[PDB]
């Protein structure tokens, strides 16, 4: 059901578009959220998808959290995708802000091959403070499943067709 995706390779796609608005409308099988080690989703991406579950997705989170500890940078959980998709695929791609390194990037988009198709949002980008052409570089290079990128700015949505 995905409609408006500009093709770049045999297997990603790309949109100018709010992630939270082409869930609502597709209601896809697997929604990525870029996530936090603590899952804690206050801005970016994870906020905004936050906001449209109602805080419940920071809800079952924090449960998540007090079971199994922090998740890796690099690594990826599987929750209820709420009312935006049947799940959610929280993952950690490095916060350059932070000095994590960013060749955990390609380990973070690695996670999206355990799914056969996804919506999805460039990893470390935005306010995670990498560039977001080398992550959507990693992307094409990492990723094998069907992957359906949604790009909120629309001026940097031109620049990485533009130079693909
Ligand atoms: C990751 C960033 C390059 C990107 N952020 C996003 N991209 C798609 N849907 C989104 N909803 C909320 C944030 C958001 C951006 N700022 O264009």
């Amino acid at each position: 059901s995905f409609s408006g995706y500009l093709k770049l390779t045999d297997n990603v796609y790309i949109k100018n578009a709010d992630i939270v608005e082409e869930a609502k409308k597709v209601k896809p099988t697997v929604v990525v959220n870029a996530a936090n080690v603590y899952l804690k989703h206050g801005g970016g991406v994870a906020g905004a998808l936050n906001k449209a579950t109602n805080n419940a997705m920071q809800v079952e989170s924090d449960d998540y959290i007090a079971t199994n500890g922090p998740l890796k940078v690099g690594g990826s959980c599987v929750l209820s995708g709420h009312n935006l998709a049947k799940h959610c695929l929280h993952v950690v791609g490095p916060n350059v802000n932070k000095g994590e390194d960013i060749q955990l990037l390609k380990s973070a988009y690695e996670n999206f091959n355990q799914h056969e198709v996804l919506l999805a949002p460039l990893l470390s980008a935005g306010i995670f403070g990498a560039d977001p052409i080398h992550s959507l570089r990693v992307c094409v290079d990492t990723v094998r499943t069907n992957v359906y990128l949604a790009v909120f700015d629309k001026n940097l949505y031109d620049k990485l067709v533009s130079s693909f």
